[PDB]
């Protein structure tokens, strides 16, 4: 099939079906974990938001699901990780969607696991409608 | 790996991630198929106590309409992937009576439109699925 509206939307409630459900059941491994704030470090660390973007978007979303430390949901996400990077890099959101990474992590880290999910939600569809928006401006 | 409790824990645990992902947001669609209906005159058609020959086919089918009902072929395609993996652990106890009973509440509680309820009742299945496999790892 095409590389199309479709495609991408099943792209991301795939990763909204599997990243909330780690960061839900998982959430105080993921708040308590030291790879989180390492990247959170990463992010503070500079004002821009290019360098910081891939290594962070990658570490952060991997950690959810790492969280689990359920092997069958970590490989099944490492099956579907070459089409989640596809479609990240359709349209280039470094500045935004940082600045939703780090106001993700912070939600985790001062425990406001209700506000983490919403967040995490938010912040997958924001990416999602901003990808479609840009299907058609290359 | 082993075929072992982490084995079984894991496959339960990615079928409710899936599964009750896909009822939730797929209720409507869920609760309006014909699919649904069929099945369950299929469980209907037979006693409480005549579950086996009901069972393997009700049961596959009844857990992959939840998935279907997406629409989302990754999510579908992903199901199938671990699907020879689903029906290992299906096979490793047989609760054919009492895991049919669940079904029939699950549906009921779907053709009535509580949503919350049957949510409820696909989590409270898998974990009473998952717990007496566990029960009986050792009892071969
Ligand atoms: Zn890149
Ligand atoms: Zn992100
Ligand atoms: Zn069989
Ligand atoms: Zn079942």
């Amino acid at each position: 099939g095409a590389m199309d509206e479709k495609f991408i939307r099943e792209t991301i409630e795939t990763r909204i079906m599997m990243e909330v459900f780690c960061l839900e059941n998982y959430f105080d491994k993921i708040a308590g974990s030291e790879e989180l704030l390492e990247i959170k470090g990463e992010i503070d660390d500079v004002a821009a938001a290019r360098e910081i973007f891939d290594d962070s978007d990658e570490r952060l979303h991997k950690l959810f699901i790492r969280a689990s430390g359920n092997e069958l949901i970590i490989s099944l996400y490492e099956k579907i990780w070459d089409r989640i990077d596809l479609v990240r890099h359709l349209n280039e959101r470094y500045v935004v969607s940082n600045r939703e990474h780090k106001e993700l992590i912070e939600r985790i880290i001062s425990g406001d696991k209700e506000g983490a999910i919403e967040k995490l939600k938010e912040h997958l569809k924001n990416v999602e409608a901003e990808t479609i928006k840009n299907l058609y401006t290359y």
